[PDB]
């Protein structure tokens, strides 16, 4: 019961590292082609710089979308009628952080599919030219994270306020903690909690995730307190 | 009994030891392919267009200013643009540099190990990868790391108090370690008795007056080299 929370807590350590580093890449590719856009943010360039590999083989989809509403994503997607970026989640998310951001999960405008979206705005001379997003899917995010397995429990991820953004259990998304342990709901602080889903006790863990700009979000450990303490 | 004792104890730390190595080797992947990622980006930006202004403009954007000691442009014909801009020696071709001659053999990003900056005399590692327009090679980007920050990302758990982690390539250099007199030496020079050998996966070895297991693992997705992940446990505590 001890040398265990020494293994849970630096599985977390280094588990959420793992998706803390998986992110800083994407992070910085959306960065540097905002900064790019700045500069020279012609129709032309905006194309190439998106086609780009970097770029297409790191997100479902990396686009521009203009103060005035013009829109450029990559690959093509057919797109639905009366779309405008600046009504969009992502959109929203960066000119408030006035930066990097990352959306919770929305549901996608094309595939009315759940996504999470890391954008930030376009700026040139006090002007917002635009925001940049860059789509990443969940479940390529349930993977990153139930990397391991010592076959007692699951790993997800939830918000500082309790909403699930991650998981392996797809029904689990985008619910509160309190509409899924209603009685002796977890804490979302430091230290070990203790709770009964499906039925069975499970230990619970959560670790801060370290540099996700403009959020903040928790790795969460998931245990069989029965199979853990055998 | 006393061996099938010791062997549940060893297997255990053994499965341990395979899981942190694991997770460790995929956080240095990940952070290395991100910078990796970055210099390919930059590269084929300047692809499209490599006039001065552009060329300066771009290296100066904080997303490479940043994450980098130094990102520059070494071209064909030798010209060379760095920033954050520095000091430069006589003499000085970027053709001629092991960044620029790797990126050319290796036909698109890779790492280099580390090798004497020209500026400030010491040693760095450089992602970089080469310009290509319309099958021709315009120059090489690079981008400068420092192998303190490298040392510190593998190193960010403890494993429970019971060592650290270090990296090494395939033919057995050290590339990056906490203590500076390994880094550059072989696994020959600093075990000279049981020297480790990498295939094996589990090791014992004898260092500074104390048994230490040595447990390696693949690097993925680093282009044209082979580096492995080393853990150094104190078997004596670990076991204990
Ligand atoms: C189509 C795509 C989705 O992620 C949005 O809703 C905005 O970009
Ligand atoms: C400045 C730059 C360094 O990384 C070298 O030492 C060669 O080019």
């Amino acid at each position: 019961r001890e040398d265990l929370e020494s293994y849970l807590r630096e599985m977390g350590d280094v588990t959420s590292s793992n998706i803390q580093n998986w992110l800083g890449g994407r992070l910085l590719l959306v960065e540097q082609t905002a900064q790019t856009l700045a500069r020279d943010h012609s129709p032309e360039t905006v194309s190439a710089l998106l086609e780009q590999p970097a770029l297409t083989s790191t997100f479902s989809f990396t686009y521009l979308g203009q103060q005035d509403g013009v829109f450029t994503m990559r690959p093509d997607s057919p797109m639905p009628a009366g779309y405008d970026p600046r009504s969009r989640p992502w959109y929203k998310d960066a000119v408030a952080a006035g930066g990097l951001t990352l959306t919770e999960p929305y549901v996608d405008a094309a595939t009315q599919e759940l996504i999470i979206t890391a954008a930030t705005p376009v700026k040139a001379a006090g002007n917002t030219l635009g925001v940049v997003g860059g789509d990443l899917s969940l479940k390529t995010l349930v993977q990153i994270i139930n990397s391991l397995d010592s076959g007692m429990g699951y790993a997800f991820l939830v918000s500082g306020d309790g909403k699930i953004l991650v998981h392996p259990d797809k029904e689990q998304v985008m619910k509160t903690l309190s509409e899924v342990y209603p009685q002796n709901t977890p804490k979302i602080a430091t230290g070990f909690s203790e709770a009964e889903l499906h039925g069975h006790t499970r230990i619970l863990a959560f670790t801060p995730i370290k540099g996700l700009p403009s959020v903040t979000w928790y790795l969460a450990l998931s245990i069989d307190k029965d199979k853990a303490y055998a």
